[PDB]
């Protein structure tokens, strides 16, 4: 469902986030396929990229309105349903909060789940 335009929009932040955190594309592909581990090089990548687009703040609180703003209408209240379950975020730090959120969302909605 993700438009191709999104890929060029995120390219610059994706490069920076991967470089900052030691992330490999293979780690991203693995999360993308539903396999999540609590490794900072991928969890901090996910936090990094969300933050770059104002989807989370300095304590990994999710901005639900901006998030709903970005999704298409067909997912718009599946997402509200998933956010009801999975928010607020909780964890030992920003990266771990996003790990637990990722775990929750992908379990709650696997056929829509993805990470760029
Ligand atoms: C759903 C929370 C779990 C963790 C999410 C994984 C990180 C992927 C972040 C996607 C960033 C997309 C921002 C692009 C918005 C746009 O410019 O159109
Ligand atoms: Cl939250």
């Amino acid at each position: 469902w993700v438009p191709p335009e999104v890929f060029d929009l995120v390219a610059e932040d994706k490069a920076r986030c991967m470089s900052e955190h030691g992330t490999t594309q293979a780690q991203i592909d693995d999360v993308d396929k539903g396999n999540l581990v609590n490794e900072p090089s991928i969890t901090c990548y996910m936090y990094c990229l969300l933050e770059a687009f104002s989807l989370v703040d300095d304590e990994a609180n999710v901005d639900e309105d901006i998030m709903l703003g970005l999704l298409p209408d067909q997912l718009q209240e599946r997402a509200q349903s998933v956010m009801g379950k999975c928010l607020p975020t909780s964890g030992s730090d920003n990266c771990n909060k996003i790990y637990n959120l990722a775990k929750c969302v992908q379990e709650s909605a696997p056929d829509v789940w993805f990470v760029i």
